């Protein structure tokens, strides 16, 4: 599956290299800017337990969800994924629980020592 395409082929876009975070593109984005901490950042998402035993999705809010990018509102991996992707970028993400929710988790819904997956499309962004 995708999860595993990422494992493979995927980027591994840490400051470490510690392949927490690993990224494909599935689409190009469109310019060069990529954005910056403090930009309001719109996206649609779908997120899995590595496994698939919960599934997320703002396409069943049918609207965008939008948060400040590197003001941790997020897991640390979307601070770190959503800023390499340009405007229209579709990505995969896979996900190290360290860059997740660690060993405590976020329980019930997310177990102890969690990977997850994300494809994030960028919509848009905009400054502070
Ligand atoms: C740990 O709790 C949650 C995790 C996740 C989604 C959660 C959630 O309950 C707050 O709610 C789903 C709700 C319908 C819409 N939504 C998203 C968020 N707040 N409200 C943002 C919450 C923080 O989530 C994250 O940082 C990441 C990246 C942004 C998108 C949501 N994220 C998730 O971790 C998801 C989980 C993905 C894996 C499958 C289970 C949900």
């Amino acid at each position: 599956g995708a999860p595993a395409t990422v494992t493979e082929q995927g980027e591994d876009i840490t400051s470490k290299k510690d392949r927490g975070v690993l990224k494909i593109v599935k689409r190009v984005g469109n310019g060069e800017e990529t954005p910056m901490i403090g930009d309001k950042v719109y996206v649609h998402y779908k997120g899995k337990l590595s496994n698939g035993k919960k599934f997320d999705s703002s396409h069943d809010r049918n609207e965008p969800f939008v948060f400040s990018l590197g003001k941790g509102q997020v897991i640390k991996a979307w601070d770190i994924g959503v800023a390499t992707m340009k405007k229209g970028e579709i990505a995969h993400l896979l996900i190290k629980p360290e860059y997740a929710y660690g060993s405590a988790g976020s329980l019930p819904k997310i177990p102890s020592n969690a990977t997850l997956f994300f494809e994030i499309e960028l919509l848009d962004f905009k400054g502070e």
